[PDB]
């Protein structure tokens, strides 16, 4: 099968920052297509092919004039008729970096990833072993439990633990994966500052629905200039736009908040994480030699765990059989239990 | 299940080389066809008939005429009409040569790369066997490590590694694989070359939206010539052909740059590769004899075995259970565990 | 799994043949029924459905006419409307042969390619039992190099070896592919010859935009005949027709070149195929009794089997082991390592 | 998996005399429909909407009116109009007789292949059991050749080959699926020569593209009759229309002279057949007693077999090995690599 | 693997029932929406709003005038307008017996043939055991053959011989199933004669093209009634609905003449079923205990049965091996196959 590199948290970030504005760009879309692009008040002596000429000279040029000349430079609407394509592009700036951590960190990832489930999977098979002398060496005593803890955490020491100590001290001075996840975080973060500061620079100040254009040509001068006439037109599309900026605006800025606030929990606030409690119910040192530094390659690789906790049979059941994260502190119980289903069988 | 032969860099490429422009160039149809091909101040006389003719005759003509006679040669418009089909044309063009590469490759990279992963995996097999008698020399033993290491080198020869050794002296003087990727990667460099200068020369200089047609036939003469009419003709469709010509300019551009750089990282400035350094990690020599040339046959298997690190399972193990490419100069731990592992299950 | 018959070399070809021309005639489709069919410049008198008769008549004529009379028959444009169905015709006209070599070579191709394959298999397998006894050979030795392999190429003939002779010998002599496979391709240029030939008579020749129809009922005689009305028509699909008509007359030329030098290639100019440089490689005679006949059905064989070198395994390996094609000539490395792989083996 | 009944001669005929005229039929209902109906050259007096009922009466009348009175009854032209339906009448027609023969054969033939594959299987292995003791019998006699041949073919005699002998010749008396594919292909020409004569009396009768069709009603008689005007109509669908007509009518006789020529190959110029020359390849009498009635089951069975070829394993190898239908003529080559083969390994 | 269960005679009466009439419902519905409904010919004042509501109330009325008033009730023309949704109708109605009968008889069946194949298996596994002591009792007496063939018929009674007899002479006093499929058939027949006798008599006397409808309302009176006007109508679409009329009346006459003969033959002339000839070919007494009543259930699932031929593997072969239902009056070769294919591999 296959095995799950996602977390709900990206999933959340990635469908609130991508999917939800592709569909109100869909939305403006029809709406814009099934309307029509423009009205315009064309005069009583314009025929419907000259009509026609004004509605889409006055939708192509789409600058607004004044009422004297009072300018060669005036006002233009430029916006009105381009965002539903900016909102395009925002949508695949705002997915560009999904796919980059995805190219970047899918083989190391995977490779960690499955190196480290089946490390745990055989921590915890360990874990099964040592339970069993345990049982035998209190009914050997019959503080008496503090002094058989003490002894047995020093004389427990396998192979492979010491393979988990060498594993989790180099990977806490490797934060390469930390660094990544931190930069793909960040990339969101600064790259949506950008459509933010664009639509709330629209939604403030662009927002007019009708404007008076100008026409130049005005043919029936008879060997003359002409007169350049005026016609007055108005724009359908401006208020359902103006409102899905807005909901844009206030979308990003939610997903920048909680972005934010996850990464300020994970990295400043959080204390303990998946593993390394995991590692300690079993009875672990978990000395500050391998922590004291938040920005921690283990750190995020324990939510990638938590995400993929089913993805081990073993370790799962071993955690819901007990509580409290003391699982070598009971005399009798809990480990009586492990010594029938295990000891006996052998 | 089936192997994979595509570099991120390749399809990173591809990818903006070829299905961005193909989404601009619907974008640019779509646009195209929402709206009306031309829109022409038609006189007050013209029917709707007569004005339907002349807004199709100047969008077919669509040559632009000149106050007065001037000319009987006078400037065109074809390329506004025809690029959003130029365009196709250079995303096809461009996504030639990585069909070529595919049709040029397949088989002789599936044959190439099938012998590798075996033979790696039989090497890494090797390994493990090779690293169990080194602890009993140790032990015999009790520099004292360097020369238990040179004696190793000299001794562990094995028949396997004999042919590693031919195979690598072999692929060395053997450019052929390195010669067709170089030839891929420079014939889409040479292929963006055309569209950047047609778009730069599109974008530059042919950029106008408002002309003014001369019809010809002109009826109603009642047996005389009659007059020939002029009329203002303005297409709605240039303003998004213009900002698409330089969006595509810019990204080919960077593509171009990017290209560039990933072939001057690899056959310059790389010194240290993939496999080598790999097979160094367990200690083998890597000298010069099968060096020094940089634009070398294993120096791209590198990167596909790289892709491809996962498709083998043993080395993966084999990677992480150490660092810095010494595993051989650690006397205890990291050889304790590999024998520990596999001397006693024999 | 399935087996390949495609040979690149021909899927190019029917690529460049059938499905780009059929991608133009789409494209030329989208172009013609986005567009009006006719433009025509209909007097004032005539009302919207008399101006859509005029446009229709002079549609479905497609006659041009002369100022006077001049004639009975006058020079018609027919083929501006008709192309964009020949072009299909020539699509399917050209896709024929590949179907019908298709029909006449699957059955066939697929047993003789079935045997061959088994048999080269078992043939690797006879290369790798023979091996092994020379290496006892020349340790029993110990010119002596040249004398021990004329011997061993007198004393070696196997059962099976004297099968794939006695294969080779009728093979050489039965041309019924190779008259098949020239005959298809033969066939392909030939049906190529009908479209380069009219589209050339058609881009040449038959190019022009704008005619002048003549109305012929003319009612509101009252009681008399009526005026006969003449009305100058322009067609707006003839540009990218005519450009069509180009880009297709060089890309067949293009490919016809091709055809005739991929057979040139392989009929004169070749000298070595592949199978039988694979046998010599292992070492065998290769004697004229089966060549000096280029035009011979083993000479496609060749083509095919190199197609499918990845479908029989072992034979891979076995190229990749060596070079030079010279495999029986080295005296220790490459027979001493496969004696130590297969001997001991067994 | 399946077995086929295709046999590719009717695989093309269907396909060039149903797939084929699908495909004009639907060109030319796109071409039909992409036009207009009708084209009638409206009075200036008329309406718009007295224009359109005109251009809908003179298309569904449809009949063509004379300069004078001059009958009640004028030429008509239904035809044009209902062609592109009796094209579709004619497919489904033609198309009928290979549904019926695979409704009334399908069991049947299945039956009889599934037990004749078994049969011929079985068949090959009792010929690699008999030539086993050949090349004993050609020891023990070391003319010689001709008198070992004509003994083996007296005392060879095995039962499952009197259950050949005995099944040919039941079915060499048994026509039913001879008479089944006779009257197949005959229904095909029979039915085609319906369309060939309707399609030629249409290509050649109906050729007319104008007429002047008379309104009946004509109100604003103002309490009086009216005035019957006189509408010249054209129309646009007759040129393709007369074209296909023409193109299907050479396709179906070029059909109709292959079906013609195949039944004359087969059942009148055929000598020899599949499984005859098969079996006389391993050597039997196959004597006219099952033979001189060229319309025989077997004959066609022969065919079906050579389709199937490839669906039994065995035979087709013992097909490629040798050839000139000579198997046990030759002393040793041919029989000492079978014995080889098959007698050691029991 | 899946079960046949379609009895294609079936198939062939519901596709020419249902599925053409279908098709031919839809392609008058293409032809009727490619076209107007109605074509008025509104008088010269008619605006063209009114000349739109005259058209559209002449199709919505749908009721022909007469030039005098002659009635308050004058002829209607709904038939016109509602055949092509009473064919649908009619296609529903003719599909609902099939569904029927499948729903009353999909599990039975089931059951039935499920326990019928594996029975007839069982049974021919008999006979070739029954077969193998016949040779013996030959040899032992070396009408000879009449009285062995005699005591053979009467010792050769098997347990499952006995199951066999009863099961048929159980089931053909239970004629449920036969019932049914009559059932089935003869409310097929029925259903056609509702569809058969509403279009012949659509065809027959409902022909009429043109009518002259009556608009009512009449506006502009000025406080007045105002004129009544008469507007001349004329419907499109009649003339290929009376075309599909007598299309469908002839294929449902065919199919009732098919089914009649079917049925006729099945139950009058039919003496000879399937399983009864299957059976007496390798000797049974198929006295008429069980027989003299064709309305009975075996006659219909020896139908069955021979459509599901194939789905048993040794009875095929049993079928071919001999002809004539006669297996067991050869002396030798009949049986000494079956003796020197079975008794040896025991
Ligand atoms: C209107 O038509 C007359 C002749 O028909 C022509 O002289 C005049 O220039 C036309 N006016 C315009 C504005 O084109
Ligand atoms: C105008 O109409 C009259 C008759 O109605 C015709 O003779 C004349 O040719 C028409 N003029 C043009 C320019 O077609
Ligand atoms: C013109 O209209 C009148 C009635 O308004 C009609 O009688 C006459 O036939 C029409 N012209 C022609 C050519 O039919
Ligand atoms: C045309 O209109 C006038 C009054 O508007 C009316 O008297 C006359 O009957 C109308 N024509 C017909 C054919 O009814
Ligand atoms: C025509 O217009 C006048 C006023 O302009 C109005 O009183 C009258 O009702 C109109 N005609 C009809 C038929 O309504």
């Amino acid at each position: 099968l296959q095995l799950k590199l996602e977390l709900p948290f990206d999933r959340v970030v990635t469908i609130g920052t991508v999917l939800v504005p592709i569909l109100l760009v869909t939305l403006v879309f029809t709406k814009n297509f099934a309307e029509e692009p423009i009205y315009c008040y064309t005069p009583h002596n314009f025929t419907r092919d000259q009509a026609l000429y004004a509605r889409g000279y006055c939708w192509t040029e789409l600058r607004d004039a004044l009422p004297g000349v009072d300018a060669s430079l005036w006002p233009s609407l430029f916006e009105h008729k381009f965002l539903p394509y900016a909102l395009l592009a925002f949508a695949a700036i705002m997915y560009v970096p999904a796919l980059g951590w995805e190219f970047l960190a899918s083989t190391r990832l995977t490779s960690e990833l499955n190196f480290l489930l089946q490390e745990i999977d055989n921590c915890y098979h360990r874990a099964a072993e040592g339970r069993a002398p345990k049982i035998e060496k209190q009914i050997q005593s019959k503080e008496r439990e503090k002094r058989e803890i003490i002894e047995n955490a020093e004389k427990e020491k396998s192979p492979e633990q010491n393979l988990f100590e060498k594993y989790l001290e180099r990977r806490g001075r490797s934060n390469f994966l930390a660094k990544l996840y931190l930069a793909r975080h960040v990339l969101i973060l600064l790259l949506s500052a950008v459509p933010i500061s664009y639509l709330c620079t629209y939604y403030a100040t662009q927002k007019q629905n009708e404007f008076t254009c100008a026409l130049g040509a005005s043919p029936d001068g008879a060997a003359g200039a002409g007169p350049a006439v005026r016609v007055s037109c108005k724009l359908p599309s401006v208020q359902l736009q103006r409102i899905i900026a807005g909901v844009d605006i206030v979308l990003l800025c939610v997903m920048n908040l909680i972005i934010l606030v996850n990464l300020i929990h994970l990295f400043i606030f959080r204390k303990s994480n998946f593993i390394f409690d995991k590692l300690h119910k079993v009875g672990i040192k978990t000395r500050r030699q391998w922590r004291r530094s938040q920005f921690c390659d283990i750190n995020i690789l324990a939510m990638f765990c938590n995400e993929n906790r089913d993805h081990i049979k073993s370790l799962n059941r071993l955690d819901f059989i007990t509580n409290e994260s003391d699982l070598m502190y009971d005399n009798v119980v809990r480990q009586l239990l492990a010594a029938l289903a295990q000891s006996n069988h052998d």
